C-alpha cells in the first residue's frame, strides 16, 4: 500500500546519516504528490485529503497550496501544473552512495510501488566519483 510505503521510506531516510539525507529528502515530495494523485484516480477523495494534510508539512509550500484545491480527476485535467506533474518526469540529483543505499532499501523491502514511481516518473541523475 502507498501510504505505508511512504512512511516506511520516510522513517528510513530520517534515520540515515546526514551525509545522505540531503540527497534522499527531495525524493519524498514527488512521491508524495504522486500518492495523492493516485488516491484521487482510484476515487478515494477522502483518503487522499487525509494523506495530503498529514504529510504536507514534511516538505515547497507555494506548490503544496496549489495542489490543496485539487480533489478530483477532473481537477487534475483542468490544472496544468497538476497535469504536467502527473504526466512528466520529475528530476532529482543523487550521489552514487545515497542512490545505492536507496535502491537496496526499496528492493530489500519489496516497495514495489515506489520503484515503479522511480522508473516511470522520476529522472534521477546519479553523480559518480
Amino acid at each position: 500500500q502507498m501510504e505505508t510505503s511512504y512512511v516506511s521510506l520516510k522513517t528510513w531516510i530520517e534515520d540515515s546519516l546526514d551525509l545522505f539525507k540531503n540527497d534522499l529528502l527531495p525524493l519524498l515530495y514527488p512521491l508524495f504528490i504522486h500518492i495523492y494523485f493516485d488516491l484521487i484516480q482510484q476515487n478515494k477523495t477522502d483518503e487522499a485529503k487525509e494523506f495530503f494534510e498529514k504529510y504536507r508539512g514534511d516538505h515547497k509550500s507555494e506548490e503544496i497550496k496549489q495542489f490543496e484545491s485539487i480533489y478530483t480527476v477532473q481537477h487534475i485535467h483542468e490544472n496544468n501544473f497538476a497535469y504536467t506533474f502527473k504526466n512528466s518526469k520529475y528530476h532529482l540529483s543523487m550521489g552514487r552512495y545515497a542512490f545505492d543505499l536507496l535502491i537496496n532499501f526499496l528492493e530489500e523491502r519489496n516497495l514495489t510501488y515506489i520503484l515503479k514511481i522511480l522508473n516511470q516518473h522520476l529522472d534521477i541523475k546519479v553523480y559518480v566519483g
